[PDB]
């Protein structure tokens, strides 16, 4: 079963003829194709698709460092789940260790291993080519419970493993790695993640994703063709402006025509000839125009239309990649497109890595804050009216408490205490004079 | 192994026929080419690509000096990792030494060695041509643990070394330098860095990067062709405006025609002839127009389109390099393109150089601050209400404490202490009169 024991079927009830009994084929949406990822692999060098992948992965790479060490606060942090909790002495260190582990992508430092930045750039590229992310989790050999590394794996090699009954394996070796159409490795759900952005309930989708490259493939082909068309004017075309027709009772001999070519070029070619005019006394002379006097690119609107569609599927403003936005206006779309990718990476990290440390922690990317010394002083300038005595503030600075602190900085607070002092001095007088009268009587 | 021992294969399982058993070839994306960097080397003189490389490396060069000595605060600094730590007496000097070492690119001063500026300009050029940065680390001959120099190395000469089993070497001499297709040097991971901006999980990518010159190569070729086309009007073209057809019962002899050319030029050429009109009494006279009356460049939109694509791959505004932005609007893109390059250089420096000094330190580029004397006085003008006595402020200035300091500059603070004084004088009176009554009784 794909998810678990259920009485609704979640896979094709009759076993479709997969090429191999051991794994589920990545069939195209229409089943017109069975090797979809080798189709999509051909577009991974497309310049528009790479402009999208590079702009997004450059945006993502800025978060990869820890916010803890980044004075602007931009980055990621490992945090307790509850905002109300205060972390214990050991929890603060465990969170710092998990942060360090993520940064190093593993327990020890090793320059030969990917950084978290390289990992994120990899999986972003994989999401936007394949809509499939995989990374292997490597556990300590002596202690299978202890995670040592996580490494990104080529998604085109990873397939769901299938039982002889055609059911997807659960609980066992759920995944296989296939190279040259033989299984070279296998993995449990514990050892390999799979992440998908565009899920489907469709039974024949078999749990695989859906690439925008598949959806937009016609548009990419049309783009490629219009690019080749415009380039072939130079690469393959006839640029010839026209034909100079000279006509007389009979055509010139080839010798005559070649020394007429010498008369021409020695008198009229280049800068040296540039403003001379030939005189010719042929019976008639005509020039036939075969091209426009002013050539430029064609199908510009067609290209714009195509790229507006492809950008709309990926959720990017064409203006970000150098194309007119046919909507005619518009940052908001950048935010709307980048935030889901960040959340997807967060979801993967939380489910697969942090879950080794248990549910008390959470991994989140965090933006900066507008909490300068000025802003903190404005806040405390209100908190000292509302809450804080001078000495609480100074203690929060690590500055020694002062005699004459322990007061709120409000004139009414002091006017109250000045009242209460008099109240005390009156009750003291009243009670002492009562006692003195009782002792007199 | 590329990264480390793993059960997922990270390289082509069957050894592909590399040209040499000893190193991994830099195959093109489609494997259409095996000598990719000698292809890319031909574009390193491209004017558009150099306009990008020069504008970026000029932007980067401003950071290269230390912020410590730069009164505007712009530059780099070596810092403790934790923002909460206060550096020890020896740590402050070690950080200054590491800064000096970076500036000098080595232990001693030597005018023959690259400065950090020259190093950064080099590796920026290398990133944007090859997407591969290499620098060698040279250790002291007497003490292999002590770093003496780091020097940038030609990335086109550096290849991954491969075992006889076709596996990339790890732990040993991971890198070789190849010149004239023979190995002239070898390096461990300790002795040579490799940096890559555009990583791939693709098994056949073999750990190498992906140049935008490779992706955009068709666009660069189209650009080159359209430039040659527009130049060849002058360099090679016929600029001839038209043919003056004069016609009569028979063509003039060559002698007649050459002395007609003398009659023409002596009467009509240059400024001297400029406003005279010839009278001619031929049977018929015709002028055939062979070019437009007003010539200008062609395919301007095509060029703009191409450069907008190339700029979008590199992440630069065309307006920065003298082209219309086809998006029609837009600094933000400059920031978005320069910040990743800075972070990449930071990541390389942290992983490879600072790591010799251990994880307690961090290298970062830092911008200036808006912390003039005015801003500091505004901040302290609030801190002296919220936190600081006069004497703490003066001590922070190195100015002697004054009698009548030790007070917060708030009227309520003084009104409180003026209360508390009276409170003391009352309790003093009460307690002394209590004692005097006890002694009387």
């Amino acid at each position: 079963s794909l998810y678990g024991q259920q009485q609704a079927y979640a896979e094709p009830f009759i076993e479709m003829m997969d090429t191999n009994p051991e794994f589920r084929d990545k069939r195209s949406y229409m089943k017109n194709e069975h090797n979809l990822h080798d189709v999509l692999k051909k577009f991974g060098n497309n310049p528009i698709l790479n402009a999208i992948i590079l702009t997004r992965s450059n945006q993502v790479a800025m978060y990869c460092q820890p916010a803890r060490y980044s004075e602007k606060g931009l980055g990621f942090e490992v945090r307790l789940r509850d905002l109300d909790a205060e972390p214990g002495r050991k929890e603060k260190e465990e969170m710092k260790r998990i942060e360090d582990f993520i940064v190093n992508t593993g327990k020890d430092k090793d320059v030969d291993r990917d950084s978290f930045q390289t990992f994120c750039k990899k999986i972003v590229r994989d999401t936007y080519i394949y809509d499939q992310v995989n990374f292997e989790k490597v556990f300590n050999k002596n202690n299978k419970t202890k995670l040592e590394k996580f490494i990104a794996v080529d998604p085109s090699t990873i397939f769901y493993a299938t039982d002889k009954k055609g059911k997807i394996i659960k609980g066992g070796k759920r995944f296989v790695q296939v190279v040259d159409k033989r299984v070279v490795a296998s993995f449990t759900s514990r050892e390999l993640a799979m992440g998908i952005r565009n899920p489907r309930t469709e039974l024949s989708s078999s749990g695989y994703g859906l690439s925008e490259v598949e959806i937009a493939m016609k548009e990419f082909i049309a783009y490629n063709n219009t690019e080749s068309f415009n380039d072939r004017f130079f690469s393959h075309g006839g640029t010839t402006r026209g034909i100079l027709q000279i006509r007389s009772d009979q055509q010139q001999s080839q010798h005559a025509l070649e020394n007429f070519k010498r008369e021409w070029k020695s008198s009229l070619s280049g800068i040296n000839g540039s403003w001379q005019i030939p005189v010719v006394m042929a019976d008639d002379i005509k020039f036939v125009n075969m091209t426009p006097t002013a050539n430029d690119m064609q199908f510009e609107k067609w290209l714009n239309y195509l790229i507006n569609i492809i950008s709309a599927l990926y959720g990017i403003d064409p203006a970000e990649i150098g194309f007119p936005n046919r909507g005619g206006a518009t940052q908001q779309s950048q935010n709307k497109g980048l935030q889901p990718l960040l959340r997807f990476i967060e979801d993967l990290v939380n489910r697969h890595i942090i879950s080794e440390y248990g549910d008390k922690y959470t991994f989140q990317f965090v933006g900066g804050d507008t909490k300068s010394a000025t802003d903190k002083l404005n806040i405390l300038k209100l908190e000292t009216q509302i809450f804080k005595t001078v000495n609480e503030a100074r203690e929060e600075q690590g500055k020694k408490p002062i005699e004459g602190g322990d007061i709120i900085l409000d004139a009414s607070f002091l006017q109250g205490t000045a009242q209460l002092q008099q109240d005390k001095q009156y009750n003291d007088g009243k009670q002492k004079e009562r006692l003195q009268m009782m002792m007199s009587l």
